[PDB]
């Protein structure tokens, strides 16, 4: 089982210096991701929620950041499941060699991946029951909307800042989650893409081009497509979904929609009407072997104080990226914060992966 620090390095540039910053909040017990339905047999006893925040350097500068949350669903003594739910990826181009971006995410996510869910279940206090990693159902969801910046303030200046268009965008995370599939999930592991930009069949015609064999237009939350959208779209942070759900309960609408109409509808509404490519991403399968890994003080640094944890993190998503300056700064500032009041160096780590 490799740590956080031999799946980076595999597979950044060989024999290159780069640093990295893997911040986790502590486990914390909050409302159930998905709204419960009365008439349900089945409501969650404990959602336990938990943030990854990671951060990749490259000599003194920051040049990418990756915004991750965990939940751990608990039902009846026995089941549970497990989303991990991508909210922000961002790059500033201020790394004077080239990586793959794309590999990076991946590796981040394989690591995310392996991690046993009691690791966040025993942090919760009071203690939280145990549940049995090798039946836990794993769910990936991820909204690609492309934009300027996400997690570094006007770095959308900085010339050479590649940036992906919607679709561009869209095949990215595609090959990312189709890997993942591949290498992570059993043979029958759901996996859904879904362009509410329409064209159906166009979507299936994208799809075809896929390694994993059971890509299908559609999400992970419409089993019954005339359901109602409340008791079965998850409110993500800062999500696009979450976001209509509660237009629709201004509107005294939420009984009335269903999940058909939800997608139809939820297009126009500025975020979309033509406005960039956006698509929605979902994978709920088990996973091919079981999770078992517990994070190390060298995977993970979990600032004991939900101030402290905020505290880091705006030290990233707080600079000015419209010039090296933040990168540099940015770097600094933790590398500072770190070895000055939590006793602790970025872990570092050489490249490995050839050309
Ligand atoms: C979780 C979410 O849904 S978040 C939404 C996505 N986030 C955003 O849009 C925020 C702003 N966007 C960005 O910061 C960036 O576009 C990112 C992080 C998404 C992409 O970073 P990149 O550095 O482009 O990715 P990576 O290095 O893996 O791939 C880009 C490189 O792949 C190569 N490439 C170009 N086309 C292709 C292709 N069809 N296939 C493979 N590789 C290609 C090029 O080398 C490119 O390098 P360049 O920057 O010199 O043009
Ligand atoms: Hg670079
Ligand atoms: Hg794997």
């Amino acid at each position: 089982s490799m740590s956080l620090n031999d799946f980076l390095s595999s597979v950044l540039p060989v024999s290159e210096q780069f640093e990295y910053l893997s911040l986790q909040s502590i486990p914390l017990e909050t409302h159930a991701v998905v709204t419960p339905n009365k008439d349900d047999k089945r409501v969650p006893k404990s959602t336990i929620k938990t943030q990854h925040f990671f951060s990749l350097f490259h000599q003194g500068k920051v040049f990418f950041s990756l915004e991750v949350y965990v939940y751990v669903t608990l039902w009846d003594e026995a089941d549970a499941e497990r989303l991990i739910f991508v909210s922000k990826a961002d790059t500033n181009g201020y790394c004077n060699t080239r990586v793959s971006v794309r590999d990076i995410t991946k590796i981040i996510l394989e690591f995310i991946l392996s991690i046993d869910p009691n690791y966040y279940l025993q942090k919760v206090k009071p203690a939280i029951r145990s549940t049995c990693p090798r039946e836990i159902l794993t769910k990936i969801c991820l909204f690609t909307r492309p934009a300027s910046q996400y997690l570094f303030p006007d770095s959308s200046k900085n010339s050479k800042k590649h940036i992906l268009n919607g679709e561009e965008l869209m095949k990215w995370w595609g090959f990312i989650l189709d890997r993942l599939l591949i290498e992570c999930f059993q043979n029958d592991t759901q996996a859904k893409l879904r362009i509410p930009g329409e064209d159906p069949a166009r979507v299936r015609s994208y799809l075809r081009g896929m390694k994993y064999p059971l890509w299908q237009v559609g999400d992970i939350f419409t089993s019954k497509e005339n359901s109602l959208a409340v008791y079965n779209i998850p409110l993500f942070p800062d999500d696009p979904k979450a976001r209509f759900i509660h237009q629709l309960a201004e509107e005294d609408r939420l009984l009335k929609v269903s999940l058909s109409s939800f997608w139809i509808e939820l297009q126009e509404r500025q975020e979309f009407k033509l406005s960039v490519t956006s698509s929605v991403m979902g994978i709920s399968g088990y996973s091919l072997a079981t999770p078992s890994l517990f994070p190390s003080s060298a995977d993970v640094i979990v600032p004991k104080s939900r101030k402290q944890f905020r505290a880091i993190k705006k030290y990233i998503t707080g600079e000015e990226y419209d010039t090296e300056e933040g990168a540099i700064e940015a770097f600094t500032n933790i590398r500072d914060f770190l070895l000055l009041r939590m006793a602790t160096n970025l872990q570092s780590l050489t490249g490995k992966r050839e050309h």
